[PDB]
C-alpha cells in the first residue's frame, strides 16, 4: 500500500530529485553498511554528520537531519538517529523502532512547511523530492524488516516510500 518495493542499488544515480533515508548512530561513526558507502561518495555530507554528532551527541535520538549530498543537486541525504553507538554496540530493538518512528515524525512535519546545512542547497520544493531508503535497520541494527515495515505503513497518507531490496 504505502510502500513501493524496488530491486537495485539505491546508490546507482537517479535522474529525479530524491531524499535518501538511512538510520544512523549518535557517535559520529559512518562506520559500515550503507552508511559507510555514503561516506565515500559524499565526504562533505559526512563531515556535517560527524560535526553534528559531537555538538549534540546522544541528544539526536528520535530526531532527523537533512543534509545535502553536495555531489548531486538532486540528492538530499537524511539521517534518522535511532541509536547512540554504531556497530554491534547498538541499542535494543524496541527503542530503535521507537526512535526510527519519532525521527520520521520530524521529517514529515518538516516537509509540511534539521536543515541548517541546507541553505542554498535545496533546488526544488521539498515535497517534490521522492523518499528512498534501503531496508534500514535490517542489517547492523538487526531489527527484522517486517518490524520496521509497519512503522512506514503507519505513515500512509502522510508520506510515501520507495524501498530498495
Ligand atoms: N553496499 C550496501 N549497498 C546497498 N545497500 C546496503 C549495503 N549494505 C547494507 N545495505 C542495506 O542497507 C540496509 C541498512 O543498512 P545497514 O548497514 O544494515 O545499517 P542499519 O543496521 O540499518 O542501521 C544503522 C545502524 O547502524 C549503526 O551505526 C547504528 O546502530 C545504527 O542504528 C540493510 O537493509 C542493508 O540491506
Amino acid at each position: 500500500s504505502n510502500i513501493t518495493y524496488v530491486k537495485g542499488n539505491i546508490l546507482k544515480p537517479k535522474s529525479y530529485a530524491r531524499i535518501l533515508i538511512h538510520s544512523c548512530n549518535c557517535n559520529g561513526s559512518w562506520g559500515g553498511g550503507i552508511a559507510y558507502q555514503l561516506a565515500l561518495r559524499y565526504p562533505k555530507a559526512e563531515k556535517d554528520y560527524v560535526e553534528v554528532c559531537e555538538k549534540y551527541g546522544s541528544n539526536l535520538l528520535g530526531k532527523c537531519i537533512l543534509l545535502p549530498s553536495y555531489e548531486n543537486s538532486d540528492l538530499l541525504i537524511c539521517c534518522l538517529f535511532t541509536s547512540s553507538f554504531g556497530g554491534s554496540s547498538h541499542g535494543e530493538k524496541q527503542s530503535i523502532l521507537n526512535y526510527t518512528k519519532l525521527a520520521l515524525d520530524k521529517l514529515k512535519t518538516f516537509r509540511e512547511a534539521i536543515g541548517d546545512y541546507l541553505n542554498g542547497h535545496i533546488k526544488y520544493p521539498i515535497g517534490e523530492y521522492k523518499l528512498e531508503m534501503p531496508q534500514i535497520n535490517s542489517g547492523i541494527a538487526g531489527v527484522p524488516w517486517k518490524e520496521t515495515e509497519r512503522v512506514l505503513e503507519e505513515f500512509s497518507g502522510d508520506m510515501s516510500f520507495t524501498v530498495y531490496q
